[PDB]
């Protein structure tokens, strides 16, 4: 529902690491969804998770020299409403 | 998402209150919202949560031979996703 978080940056990049930063609304998302793959072809995108209030991640055990792409993801957990079940009951005695 | 809670009954009836009673598979929600209003007109209707364990509710401070409508709703949580916001970065180092 909500728009996506945005400004994604990194604030540090060493050999075997990218520290990435973002920006979000306060409050807006329970967490961050983050997945990061070689932006060539070493096998699949692997999912990490951060708290909602966190607007940075070290990403570490990364290859030296190597493009990845990040996609970042605000998590919102929406707390919904079934269908309802309705009915009609009568309390005792006179109206 | 999820279809809903079953059964909704009354246990015990006076003349001023309604004990309801329904069904609902354990675990399945957190939060149960009952919703209650005289089914022919004197205001708005009134919210209350219970916790998702319960399959029971009193009624209480009703009006005598007056019929109401309640609705049961369970709670449901689900985890949503924004579009996702992409990006490419390059490590430090020699590309071996």
């Amino acid at each position: 529902m909500l728009p996506a978080p945005k400004n994604l940056v990194v604030s540090e990049v060493t050999e075997d690491s990218l520290r990435l930063s973002w920006t979000a609304p306060d409050a807006a998302f329970d967490s961050f969804m983050i997945q990061y793959q070689e932006s060539e072809k070493v096998g699949e995108a692997i999912n990490l998770t951060v708290p909602g209030s966190e607007r940075s991640y070290d990403l570490t055990g990364l290859k030296p020299g190597t493009e990845y792409t990040v996609s970042i993801y605000g998590v919102l957990v929406v707390h919904k409403l079934t269908f309802p079940l309705s009915a009609e009951f009568t309390t005792g005695g006179h109206h």
